């Protein structure tokens, strides 16, 4: 749910997930549409896909609990929709912070009426 990826964002980026990655260009955050501003919103756009691709699953709602060994995130055994959704997460925390040299203030809060088109995954 997004308790565990807030708390994932946080734990890499050193970021609150909200307000810095929830209003955030053209994916992150609950729209879907047009072509990603930068890096950070390729990153959502990725992480949407990832959950697209689970309909079996409900990834903002299910829980579930991972730890971090060697200082990585490492996904717990749990179901396998809790592993999925985990492992969706993970890649899009960690994209998030290999990408915090090019994160723009100027995407924060942006106006999801400037984003239209489907983009294919
Ligand atoms: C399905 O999509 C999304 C993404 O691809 C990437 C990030 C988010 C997302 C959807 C969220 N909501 O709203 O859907 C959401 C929320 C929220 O619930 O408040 C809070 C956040 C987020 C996201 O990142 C940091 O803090």
């Amino acid at each position: 749910s997004l308790l565990e990826f807030g708390k994932m964002i946080l734990e890499e980026t050193g970021k609150l997930a909200i307000p810095s990655y929830s209003s955030y260009g053209c994916y992150c955050g609950w729209g879907g549409k047009g072509t990603p501003k930068d890096a950070t919103d390729r990153c959502c756009f990725v992480h949407d896909c990832c959950y697209g691709n689970l309909p079996d699953c409900n990834p903002k709602s299910d829980r579930y609990k991972y730890k971090r060994v060697n200082g990585a995130i490492v996904c717990e055994k749990g179901t396998s929709c809790e592993n999925r959704i985990c492992e969706c997460d993970k890649a899009a925390a960690i994209c998030f912070r290999q990408n915090l040299n090019t994160y723009s203030k100027k995407y924060m809060l942006y106006p999801d009426f400037l984003c239209k088109g489907e983009l294919k995954c």
